């Protein structure tokens, strides 16, 4: 397991998300489902020129998996996934420019719910999670696990878990006071409100 330091910009954004008082937290699901949808679009478009791109799995879907025992909400997609380079360097670049843009928009009057317009909606996960674990598999790399509980650092290591084929799993280790997002009625309510038109089947698992 390797440990990396977040750059100043993104670290500050993560702290604002965790410290700022904001009641409309439910938007985190909309943002994560949107990112899954985008990743699914990417692998699908690539498969149009190179069909073998789907040898690692032809199904294009999104699964929402709540687990009360572990107090986690997992979003799983069979999208393009992320390579090690994406996890450590590429997305670090996007996180910096996106954070800078978003922070300047906030001082103007932009709301936290507009975070997705700046390419850093992923971080809205910290509105409800104390820790986020990302398990991902890209065709050009091996399966990796990225993880961070804020505090200025994150980790990356090869994942020895169940082989995914291709895609991304975003595991949200929910804060003690945010367990409503593990309730079937609550999740269904949110999906219908913000993601009813996503072009991929969204299956809400139950327990
Ligand atoms: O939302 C997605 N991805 C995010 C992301 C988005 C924007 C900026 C950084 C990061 C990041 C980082 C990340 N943030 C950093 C900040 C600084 N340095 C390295 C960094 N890596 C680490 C893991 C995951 C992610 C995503 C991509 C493809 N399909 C997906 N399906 C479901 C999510 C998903």
């Amino acid at each position: 397991m390797e440990t990396f330091a977040f750059q100043a910009e993104i670290a500050q954004l993560m702290s604002l998300i965790i410290n700022t008082f904001y009641s409309n937290k439910e938007i985190f699901l909309r943002e994560l489902i949107s990112n899954s949808s985008d990743a699914l679009d990417k692998i699908r478009y690539e498969s149009l020129t190179d069909p073998s791109k789907l040898d690692s799995g032809k199904e294009l879907h999104i699964n929402l998996i709540p687990n009360k025992q572990d107090r986690t909400l997992t979003i799983v997609d069979t999208g393009i996934g992320m390579t090690k380079a994406d996890l450590i360097n590429n997305l670090g670049t996007i996180a910096k420019s996106g954070t800078k843009a978003f922070m300047e928009a906030l001082q103007a009057g932009a709301d936290i719910s507009m975070i997705g317009q700046f390419g850093v909606g992923f971080y809205s996960a910290y509105l409800v999670a104390e820790k986020v674990t990302v398990i991902t598999k890209h065709n050009d790399d091996e399966q990796y696990a990225w993880e961070s509980s804020a505090g200025g650092s994150f980790t990356v290591r090869t994942d020895t878990g169940e082989p995914m084929g291709r895609g991304t799993k975003v595991i949200l280790h929910l804060k003690e006071d945010q367990t409503e997002y593990l309730e079937e009625r609550r999740i269904k309510e949110i999906v219908k409100k913000h993601s009813q038109f996503i072009g991929y089947p969204i299956t809400l698992f139950v327990e």
